């Protein structure tokens, strides 16, 4: 039950003082394509083949969740992974995080923020579901679910999600506090709702140094897992939703990008579904839509820099039109799965022919509910489109010779 505003400044003095050093582990989609989720890694080097390794300290509130803070940018450690790696492939995926043996988990790699840091955006914090989930159940479930041979790295996709495209787009570095709450998830100890995702955040965030709110981009999706795995009420997802967006403006966010959710009810699950099964949860997404929309206006009237993603709309076009956006196929599942259940995330399955047939990249789903990274890339797309509402959030502005 760690709470942000109980952390003190020697506790603060006593995390930071710790210096010490770290390696990285450099991860890297191992096929040539989209189709192939399997992964493998190295250590990051120096161009002179010795280990490349980063200074900082460690934090945690357990040991395993831990996360390591640094001075080294972000490119730096990218650099040093790309230069390592020698892959040459554009589907390579790099990924990398902080880790002192091969037994250790994925850290994620803080950098600390300087003194003289400039008005605008300088990273992304994101929380949500297995929508965004870069890796943090993935951890929990000691890289077993969702598997790495079939989903990408702990990513609910063939590849990278909707949050890692915009941070690429914006060269801005992407901090995850998602947890995937896919079928299956129940059995790993993990944070429960969105609301301890941003109580958790600020508890990190306390231990970060120069660390201001109002330069973060947060981004914020939510409620499809609830009401498809967990049989959440409306009423439920709605007080957590609202709690997490008053904890996040009162810790001082300014910066906040919220999205409807596209219906779920339109995956291929629920082909066979009856109408009773589709309306119930169809019900609860309409009813959590608008909920959102007014949720974003009250922020707007506040003063925030809101965008509201209609993605629930984005969705509708993509799942009616497919040949419209650049896919062939918005009925199946990419992969060959007859008896869908948990074991789609526990389990490793191959492609059907039909699909390796025109690329995962043509398709709308990967197994019966969780879309590919194409999808995934494609509202990223939309969403970085000029005029679409990445104009409202303090990005860097340059000048006009």
């Amino acid at each position: 039950a760690l709470s942000p505003e109980a952390i003190t400044s020697a506790q603060v003095f006593s995390t930071q003082s710790k210096e010490t050093y770290t390696y990285v582990r450099c991860w890297y989609r191992t096929g040539n394509s989209h189709d192939e989720s399997a992964t493998d890694w190295e250590w990051a080097e120096n161009p002179d083949g010795s280990y490349f390794t980063i200074d900082g300290y460690w934090w945690s509130s357990v040991r395993l969740k831990n996360m390591f803070y640094t001075n080294t940018s972000q490119n730096v450690i990218k650099q040093r992974c790309e230069e390592t790696l020698g892959v040459t492939h554009d589907a390579a995926d790099i990924t990398y995080f902080a880790a002192d043996n091969r037994w250790s988990y994925n850290h994620t790699i803080w950098t600390n923020d300087p003194v003289m840091q400039a008005d605008q955006i300088n990273k992304i914090v994101a929380f949500g579901d297995s929508l965004s989930d870069t890796g943090n159940i993935f951890n929990a479930a000691q890289w077993r679910f969702p598997n790495p041979d079939t989903w990408f790295l702990g990513h609910f996709s063939n590849g990278f999600v909707w949050t890692e495209y915009i941070a690429q787009a914006k060269k801005l570095p992407l901090y995850n506090w998602a947890v995937g709450g896919a079928a299956g998830s129940n059995q790993y100890v993990a944070l429960t709702g969105v609301k301890d995702q941003v109580l958790s955040y600020l508890t990190y965030a306390k231990m970060a140094k120069n660390y201001k709110p109002e330069n973060t981009l947060f981004t914020l999706e939510f409620g499809l897992n609830d009401f498809m795995n967990y049989n959440r009420e409306v009423v439920d997802v709605k007080t957590d939703f609202s709690t997490a967006l008053i904890k996040l403006t009162d810790a001082g966010a300014k910066n906040i990008m919220l999205m409807t959710l596209p219906d779920a009810t339109k995956a291929p699950q629920f082909k066979y579904s009856t109408q009773a099964e589709i309306e119930k949860v169809r019900a609860k997404i309409v009813e959590f839509n608008e909920f959102i929309k007014a949720q974003a206006a009250f922020y707007i009237i506040q003063g925030y820099n809101i965008t509201l993603y209609d993605t629930h709309g984005l969705f509708e076009q993509l799942t009616q039109n497919p040949q419209q956006h650049g896919f062939v196929n918005a009925s199946d599942a990419c992969l060959n799965i007859n008896r869908a259940s948990s074991a789609d995330y526990l389990y490793s399955h191959s492609l059907t022919n039909e699909c390796a047939t025109h690329s995962s990249d043509k398709y709308v789903f990967w197994n019966v509910t969780h879309p590919t990274t194409a999808v995934h890339k494609y509202i990223a797309e939309k969403m970085l489109a000029p005029g679409a509402g990445m104009q409202r959030f303090n990005f860097h502005h340059h000048h006009h010779h």
